[PDB]
């Protein structure tokens, strides 16, 4: 079988070939300690990765590999991979072809570089990598859609129809989960939580995931949580500290509606799939309104697939019919779909193997991924 | 029985020899894609034929093989053939004999290819090919007429009398459906309605057929459409746009009588009409005036008949009668009549025999067909 | 001195009496735009004639004011004697007589009207019009012949014994070259070339002009270009696209013997001459079968004198010699013969004053002019 | 004196009429600032237009108020035309004629609009509009030409020969220089470089123009891009930052000869200019071949002029010469010839006087303009 | 006249509006006594405010009622106020209006209660709350810069340009001259001089004021104080022991660029800086490199304008230059800039007046005040 990892920009997915759920879903982050190590007798490391590091993160500066699907640190990324599957999966990566996903538009060379470590360094027999989105629409079995793919670092809008691309229509912004939680620290200061560190960072990314949910109209919320006091519901730090949170709860998540917030020129991702779609031709635009595919946690939001048929009701054109499909597999409908993909009999003629990698470098992917 | 086949400029229609109504009527165009195949997993082909290509125009050139009457493309056309009876009407072409038509005065190249393909591909047992106007007046049963046929991409003016020829009176003129429609994409942008490409063409065609209509008096609908909006009722399009369409809507068929708005000098149909009328002898120009036969989708604009009669009585000398033959199926009266043919007993003789061809390849054709 | 002009159907020929040959030679065709004057910087007229119009065809409709010798369009032929003199020759008609032509059995009203507008328009000191035939036969020197003139838009058959008219044996037909040029682009777009406009018409003219030629025997030219491509050579049109031509070289003047391929009941110009003589009285066929002379440019056809020889020899009677007077002049020997005549110093008494005019008015002509 | 305003989709130029070069020149956008005035001692404004808008982009939302040449957003622009004469040229409009240009084919009502917006809010006394093609083809001062003109925002081709319209065979393509931005910011981001906002819109403007060439080869170059490094120089962008750009300097450009690549169906402009010319008369095909004009900014990218004479030479039949007229001034080639024809006396009746405009209103300029 | 008070975390400094230079500057400390009154005819009071507490810190715990920035005891504060203007300025609030500063981020309930008791405890007419780094850019009079101020409770830099905010590229640090005076206190320790108490912690600050400086390479200071006595000079304290101060004068003052002595992770200021300009949009980078404007006493360290110099260079791009404006009015730069923008006229309509507080209270300010 093949190994299937999603290199998630937030949290890395893994698991094998052909099964419908990641085994291996963790914070793709590494660990550097602060601090002296006086306890001589404790036995420790130079460095830890995901869920160890999250053991421990008040002694730790956490760091993302991973920027905005960019990957800002090959060096702590290798160690994300072999982890993933030497300590984790606990798999020979020398013995199992491996297909990895990667973000439209992204640069050349981070795919370049991505394959050239997986070929040279964990010795894959075989390699593939493909775009998230098209995985994501596997995983729906549609032969069209729209796929508001938006991960932890991305939020890339890919439109396809009956497996043709189309991409002088696909749209990708940087706002994503990670934007949304720094906005959220910055106005939940606005009550004296501080949250100054990357521990308190990932803390309150829980804070996000736990109580943040999509306004279905922000004035009206607005005005209601200057009214009622029902809204303000409360969280527990670590320390057994509880904290309130009202209007905040929704406002952060309203910047994926209005990123201008955040100072980004760039439309909400209702806007931006609007235009996607416009940007396609009148044919397709009957079937691409339809089959909108929600996808990736950042789509996680309660409330999410209202506010996105409302607004795309409100800018599509009159008698036509939005449908926003979301299902409950949002956080890992990428890996399943890859796995779909990777399952495939008539994919294994696509794999690089080995030698078309010992024939060609590098270089060699530009030729055959997609 | 015989297949009778109008191999239509825009659409190709074919059915069984005696059948009163064609049972395959698709439009005569492929499709080659314009976009790469990222979803590996769909099951796909390099090209479409007719309404499978319909079914995604906004990811397809649509190519038309038939221009002008004249077969630009023998590639598709092929396909064209090989669809209508292999897959459509699943009849063996090796088995039944098959009647062709083509416009007059039409290359005797293209004539020569076609029936060298016919047999050598398709292996016909028999062959005949017919002016398609002469068919369409054997739809009406009559012994004599002037038949204005005007297909989508030609329109051509037989006179015939008692089944003699006329071949010295013959008019022929590439105004038609096409060119037509070419023209009102390029009023229809007066209002705003870009639409570029080959599929806007195709949906520009139907915005022709649902609501262009023939003006009586082009002077009288302008200055109407200058004064009342009741004319400039509106058209949906495929992404539920809501367009509207005023004097548009009759301006665009009054070129085939002023063709010259195109920069064509050949004169209107009425007057190619009242011409050709002309150059036959005195003694027929007393019966062809009577008995003109309209033919083709294009003569099936509301009112064409009513401009008909206006005009040539006002070119025909005085005391002449004019009666414009329109019957209902004026789409298909070529074919039906093409069926009749073929089911005549006394025709039997008439098909060019595999044997004959086998005698004298692709140029017997010259000397049996007409 | 006085002006001899030929009035040319298709190409108009004006020149000084007694000058030996015609100083303008020109189409006699106006120009009329076809579109509107953007460039309004340009300086530019309403219309245009003879060789300003064939600069630019592509702009204009042309329009031959002489149909078949009958002057369809006064208005044009107007201009076309005005440019003749007042702007080509650059001559005062009000000092000079004119000598005109006009093909026999011509149309009594135009003659009038002719003159009409001659001496009322024009106000010529003095005027004449005579039969072409007459005229190319005084270009000869000779007292007997019979005079096969055939026009670009008649064929006249004039037979003349020393002097005396033979008005019963008049014989005349419209197959011209005109009637040629149009078979020629109906036949000619047997291989495709479209021609359909009459900018093409006049590319056609001369296609007609430097590549066709007359069949000694069109059934051994058919043979042999249906086994030799040596026939079929090739010419360049304005826009630098090569076309070949075969057997379509010589079908087409071929229609000069047998006009029945146009449709025309009447026999070629053979057997029109034939049976002119016939018509002639015993004591004159003698010498009629010798001395035909040819005149005309549409008599300028490679081979045509040999193809009459044949032809009449088959015809005429046993132990007739025949003999084709055929100059090289054969375009011009109209305008020469007018010129002798003019030049005639007996002839002088026989003008038409516009004294005899004032006296009259145009009905003077019938009883002055032959 | 009159005013001469070519309304330039991507760079509004101005002058007077009769001036040999335009006197302002700026682009024709608007900056609605992002953010607070809490600097309140500074004086501000609530937009800013032009150079201002330019002097601090990182603020700005920049617009541009004409798309591909219909003008999307009138209040900006009149503030277009305000700042243009009031504040630049510092000129009253009340008192001196304005010629306007209009992209040919372009909507009725934006025409309309535009007259109606110019006498009523400027109260021009006297107003034009014209073709923009014509006006580079009067700077040229050529009788004939096919005029490449290719602006910001739109390209059009437009025949004239002599100074008739051939309005049948104008073409008018969406690819323009804001599409090749557009495109050149998608795959520079290949390399890493974001350039996400609209005013790294405006700076990847300045890198196109700068340092992007046309390939005369797209193979040939592609090849040494992929062995030699000398291709690909660097730019330094405002904050410093160095770049380099490698086969992207050409690829961009090549966009024009397929654009295909953008996924717009239409060809590129040597394809259009050959179909054009093939679409006029065979007359004046000879000609066109010829006085191939290249106009506005788009063409002044280098390398443009051999690669059209190569694919023109390769596309047009042999024997035809082709001759690219490519003056320096192709920036301004425009608006000079609209000061030509401003200048001419002759022209000075054609102007729409305000009196006719009461007379008739906004729909007066279709009786009068082209 | 206004009054402007600056509400310094460590000094409180206050003055009227349109002087140059602030009249009353005193620590904002209270002092509450640690023991008996046994000397019963002595007149004491409950409490000390400033001044009167520093005559005599041996008796008082001294507590600073502003923490990093946010008021932590408002009883105290209250008692700064009162003290500033009914005690020290002589100034009745109930007639002048007055001015506050406030970092930014800080906590809206802070700013709402400050307001709250503005206007109901001390009646001032009219009240407004600025943004330190606002005026301290008014004092420099600029449109554009990026302010490094660091008080003694909060490091916040701010970039502006031309008067509009960057709200998203704000940074702040807890970093401030306070923590820096715990950390001497700790290091300082390492000599023996304990410094246990909150007098001691008074003195200490003073020994930083005095002795301290930015070390413009650590390393090489370092070494040289491992190798040379001179940098090691010496203070008295009050009671007259003499204590010497060596490598410690310097290397407290370098945790401002390395904070993680202490264990904050952010970064030093100049990493904050550059990283705040990094997040600006690259049109603006251009001028934020320039005009860096240094402010609070925390910026006093002499050398420290050279340290920050040297480090952005090495941070920044190649060719950006960099200019640290290091005023010598630094202490006081905000206060200056309030006393600027308070005598603008045009602001005179900013105030929130007594009579907006009455229609809407407390919550009014967050509609008014940047
Ligand atoms: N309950 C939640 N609600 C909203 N967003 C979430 C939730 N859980 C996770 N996310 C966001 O999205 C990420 C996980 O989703 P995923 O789509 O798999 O992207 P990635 O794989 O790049 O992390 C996060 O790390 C976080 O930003
Ligand atoms: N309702 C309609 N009104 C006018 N023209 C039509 C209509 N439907 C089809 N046509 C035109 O004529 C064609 C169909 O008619 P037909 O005479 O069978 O010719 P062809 O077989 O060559 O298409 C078209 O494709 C179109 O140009
Ligand atoms: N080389 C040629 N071969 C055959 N016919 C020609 C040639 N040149 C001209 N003609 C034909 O005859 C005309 C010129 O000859 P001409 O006898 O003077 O008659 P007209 O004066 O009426 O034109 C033409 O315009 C054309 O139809
Ligand atoms: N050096 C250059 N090379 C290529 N294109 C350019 C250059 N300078 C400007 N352009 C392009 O064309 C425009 C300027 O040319 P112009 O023909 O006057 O059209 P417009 O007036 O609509 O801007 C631009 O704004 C840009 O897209
Ligand atoms: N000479 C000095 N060198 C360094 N820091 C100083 C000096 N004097 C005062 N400070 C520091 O900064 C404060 C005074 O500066 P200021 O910028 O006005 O902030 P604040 O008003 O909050 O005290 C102090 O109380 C102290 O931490
Ligand atoms: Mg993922
Ligand atoms: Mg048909
Ligand atoms: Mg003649
Ligand atoms: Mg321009
Ligand atoms: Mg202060």
């Amino acid at each position: 079988a093949a190994l299937v990892i999603d290199n998630g920009s937030g949290m890395c997915k893994a698991g094998f070939a052909g099964d419908d759920a990641p085994r291996a879903v963790f914070p793709s982050i590494v660990g550097r300690p602060r601090h002296q190590g006086i306890m001589v007798g404790m036995g420790q490391k130079d460095s830890y990765v995901g869920d160890e590091a999250q053991s421990k993160r008040g002694i730790l500066t956490l760091r993302y590999p991973i920027e905005h699907g960019i990957v800002t640190n090959w060096d702590d990324m290798e160690k994300i991979w072999h982890h993933t599957f030497y300590n984790e999966l606990r798999v020979a990566p020398e013995e199992h072809p491996v297909l990895l996903t990667e973000a439209p538009m992204n640069p050349k060379s981070n795919r370049e570089k991505m394959t050239q470590i997986m070929f040279e360094t964990f010795n894959v027999p075989a390699f593939y990598v493909s775009i998230q989105a098209v995985l994501s629409l596997y995983s729906s079995g549609r032969t069209t859609g729209i796929v508001l793919d938006s991960g932890d670092g991305v939020t890339h809008v890919v439109p396809i129809y009956e497996g043709f691309s189309l991409p002088h229509a696909i749209l990708r912004i940087d706002l994503a989960g990670r934007d949304l939680t720094d906005y959220l620290m910055k106005i939940l200061s606005e009550r004296g939580y501080s949250f100054s560190t990357t521990a308190e960072r990932e803390i309150v990314r829980d804070i996000k995931e736990k109580l943040c949910y999509v306004a279905l109209d922000f004035e009206q919320e607005m005005q209601t949580a200057a009214q009622s006091s029902s809204i303000e519901k409360s969280y527990e730090l670590p320390d057994g500290q509880v904290i309130t949170i009202g209007n905040e709860r929704f406002r952060a998540p309203e910047a994926l509606f209005h990123p201008s917030v955040l100072g980004l020129e760039s439309a909400g991702i209702d806007q931006t799939t609007y235009n996607s779609i416009m940007k396609c031709d009148v044919d397709v635009r009957k079937e691409l309104y339809g089959n909108i595919v929600m996808s990736g946690g950042t789509t996680m939001f309660p409330g999410i697939a209202e506010r996105m048929q409302k607004e795309i009701t409100a800018l599509a054109p009159s008698s036509m019919k939005v449908k926003i499909i979301a299902p409950p597999e949002r956080k890992y409908s990428v890996w399943i779909g890859g796995s779909i993909l990777a399952s495939l009999t008539t994919f294994q003629q696509m794999w690089i193997s080995k030698q078309e990698y010992d024939e060609s470098g590098p270089s060699i992917v530009h030729h055959k991924c997609f």
